[PDB]
């Protein structure tokens, strides 16, 4: 009788307990700023849905960053703006300063407070063991905060983390795919980038939750501690799950599919075949030796679980021994 329903283990009713205006972004009326307050200085980069510029607010002569959006539905613009406004001030969350429209073309643009143009993906393959732990913990702070505010990021990956390494500061960016979690709601499976998609997306299970982000985080952790970019290198959507199964084994995949009564495609079953689980230790080499510890492998094993309900929450992750010294060093700084 169709897929079994699912609920988030933590922060389940966070949005129910808030006023409707908190999460009803379609009803929200956007109050647009003045684009004439901002002059673009130079280009910083670009994405599938935006172009990113360094800019100056000439009313206060403050440096800012402007993300000019490509054409998308008004609903999605309103969603991203509401989410960013709701998370403003959160630990390690980018800070929206303004929203403007071009006077002529009416093209919308988001204005953020400035941070260092250093992408985590440019640094995370050369980190010390302790730096991997430290920056993982800072990402977790962002994820626990946004989940506690009822929001799933849904595009966690190295490219969406910015690092100011001199100040050991970190920001989670690119909230264009983020959504509010509501229990019982079915969500689009066309989220996250292929190498970071959780099994729930790859089997088209729509009643997912914050734990999607925890899978993506595990994929980042594995890539860093084994120096394999990406760790699960699928060449199409079905191959992404084949590659996962060649590591986690097919037994726990079929148990997951049965648990939620997921109806897989007949010959997707044949494609998956049968694969034994590999021990995590099998991906360690002489080069990454100093980055792999018992606690790292236990932590990774507890993030990369097929059953989304079995993965560590962000707070459970932050209390894992892998961060023990990290936590003690955060109390003295
Ligand atoms: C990697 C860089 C070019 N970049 C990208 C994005 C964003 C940035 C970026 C930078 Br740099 C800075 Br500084 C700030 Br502040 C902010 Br906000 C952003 C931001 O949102 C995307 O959203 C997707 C495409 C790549």
């Amino acid at each position: 009788s169709g897929p079994v329903p699912s609920r988030a283990r933590v922060y389940t009713d966070v949005n129910t307990h808030r006023p409707r205006e908190y999460w009803d972004y379609e009803s929200h009326v956007v109050e647009w700023g003045n684009q004439d307050d901002y002059q673009l200085v130079r280009k910083l980069g670009r994405g599938k849905y935006s172009e990113v510029f360094e800019a100056i607010n000439i009313t206060n002569n403050e440096k800012v960053v402007v993300k000019i959006l490509k054409p998308v539905k008004k609903k999605k613009i309103k969603r991203e703006i509401k989410i960013l406004e709701n998370l403003r001030g959160g630990p390690n969350i980018i800070t929206l300063a303004d929203i403007v429209k071009d006077p002529v073309s009416r093209t919308p643009a988001l204005v953020f407070e400035h941070v260092n143009n250093t992408d985590f993906k440019q640094l995370y393959q050369t980190l010390t063991d302790y730096d991997i732990r430290f920056y993982m913990y800072e990402i977790l702070k962002a994820l626990d905060y946004c989940h506690s505010m009822g929001i799933m990021h849904r595009d966690v990956k190295p490219h969406n983390v910015m690092i100011d390494h001199e100040h050991r500061k970190l920001r989670l960016i690119d909230w264009g795919l983020a959504e509010f979690y509501h229990p019982g709601q079915e969500y689009n499976v066309r989220v996250a980038s292929r190498y970071f998609k959780g099994p729930e997306l790859l089997v088209d299970y729509q009643m997912y939750d914050y734990s999607l982000d925890m899978w993506s985080l595990g994929c980042m952790l594995a890539s860093m501690i084994f120096r394999k970019e990406p760790f699960f290198h699928g060449h199409d959507n079905y191959d992404q799950l084949v590659r996962i199964a060649k590591v986690l084994g097919t037994e726990d995949l079929y148990d997951y599919i049965d648990k939620y009564n997921i109806e897989l495609d007949p010959r997707f079953n044949d494609i998956l075949g049968r694969h034994s689980r590999k021990r995590w230790e099998r991906f360690v080499h002489s080069e990454n030796q100093h980055l792999v510890s018992p606690e790292a492998l236990d932590f990774l094993d507890k993030l990369l679980r097929y059953d989304h309900q079995s993965r560590l929450t962000a707070r459970e992750a932050m209390e894992h021994p892998y961060f023990y010294t990290v936590v003690k060093d955060q109390a003295r700084m």
